[PDB]
């Protein structure tokens, strides 16, 4: 089942670009309302990758995950998604230093809610970073980019990668680097890095370090420090996400609960 090209209107300007091609803003005529959308436009593996991305998104339904409207094929093969007007979380915080810690807590908590749902759904994101969190409003975040995502088999709690590819190593847990094992707990490690990025206002983690130097740092039990003005309770949570041993590392249910309670304590 596909979208009708005649019901899609594209704006010529591009929101982004990838190896696949470009991302463009558009409008899709729904039953009555016209919906603003973001469209990934493919320019053979590139097509297989986008189709696998669509296959994952088709199965997800959560307020904190970017929804796929559908696939459209006419002059080009297209992946139609809902539009997150404010763009990537890292770029937004870089340009909006006035954002309060309470607001950052709210957004990272929303990411933890989407990840809690992903974990329950038995999918591993594998690219959970601040650049992949898209903002609908300054108070509404959604997880995007299911390009490296995997639906875990009914009998396993991890996805085993064959060989090391183009990996975002700085966001990867030690078992990913060492055993090529990807689980919801490895996404928890990435979520810790994402939290650090968010409280650092979109600064890059492990500044000026090579991937191998990051692995060597973590193996010595060393971790990134507390970002300037970051609540200590949030830094403690990042360190819990960065638990070396996968078995002792918390899952998204524990992480979301810790975040939820801390946010409501701040509200109180
Ligand atoms: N659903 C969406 N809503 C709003 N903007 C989007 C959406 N999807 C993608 N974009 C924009 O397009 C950019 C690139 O898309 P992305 O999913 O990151 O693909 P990519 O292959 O990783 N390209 P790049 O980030 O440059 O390495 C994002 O950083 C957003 O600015
Ligand atoms: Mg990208």
């Amino acid at each position: 089942v596909y979208l009708d090209r005649k019901l899609l209107t594209l704006e010529d300007k591009e929101l982004g670009s990838g190896n696949f091609g470009t991302v463009k803003k558009g409008y899709y005529q729904m039953k009555k309302v016209v919906k603003t959308v973001a469209v990934k436009i493919l320019k053979p593996a590139l097509k297989d990758e986008l189709l696998a991305e669509a296959n994952v998104m088709q199965q997800l339904d959560n307020p904190y995950i970017v929804r796929m409207i559908g696939i459209c094929e006419a002059e080009s093969w297209m992946l139609v998604m809902e539009m997150a007007e404010l763009g990537p979380l890292n770029k937004y915080l870089q340009q909006n230093r006035h954002v309060k810690d309470k607001n950052i807590i709210e957004l990272v908590h929303q990411v933890s809610m989407g990840m809690k749902y992903l974990e329950e759904s038995n999918f591993v994101h594998r690219d959970l970073a601040a650049r992949n969190v898209l903002l609908v409003t300054q108070h509404y975040a959604k997880i995007s980019d299911f390009g490296l995502s995997k639906a875990l088999r009914a009998d396993e709690n991890y996805y085993k990668a064959q060989t090391h590819g183009k990996w975002p190593v700085k966001w990867y847990a030690p078992e990913c680097i060492n055993y090529y094992k990807f689980s919801s707990k490895s996404d928890v490690w990435s979520f810790g890095v994402l939290m650090w990025e968010a409280f650092s206002y979109g600064q890059k983690p492990y500044r000026g370090m090579k991937g191998s130097e990051v692995t060597a740092m973590l193996e010595k039990g060393e971790r990134m420090g507390c970002p300037a003005g970051c609540p200590r309770e949030m830094y403690d949570l990042m360190n819990l996400c960065w638990t070396y041993d996968v078995e002792n590392r918390p899952g998204f249910a524990a992480v979301e609960l810790r975040l939820r309670n801390y946010y409501y304590d701040v509200v109180n």
